[PDB]
């Protein structure tokens, strides 16, 4: 009955990332997409992919998404936001996070 989904405050843009997805009491399983789009607009899907959660892996995930910086149009004047977004069999979640154009050290 609960679904949760947690990712970092912010996240790396052309750098890998992980987020928690999570089912508390439901030991039917599922198969899930992950959906990121700029916000606010959500003009193109920076990232989309698909995962199936099961009883096995304790009803939880630890999808890995991707944004390219290669398509954030902003420069770094001002605060761009991506928004996350998972949808499946009796759950959708939605959560709005900061973007870093952070590169390396």
């Amino acid at each position: 009955a609960l679904y949760t989904l947690i990712t970092p405050a912010v996240l790396r843009t052309d750098t890998e990332e992980q987020i928690l997805v999570e089912a508390h009491g439901d030991s039917t399983p599922k198969q899930l997409d992950i959906f990121v789009h700029d916000f606010p607009r959500k003009q193109k899907t920076l990232f989309q992919t698909r995962v199936d959660m099961n009883p096995a892996g304790g009803m939880l995930v630890t999808p890995t998404i991707e944004i390219p910086a290669k398509e954030v149009s902003t420069d770094s004047r001002q605060n761009q936001y991506v928004v996350v977004q998972v949808t499946g069999p009796q759950v959708r979640l939605e959560k709005v996070v900061l973007l870093s154009y952070q590169s390396s050290f």
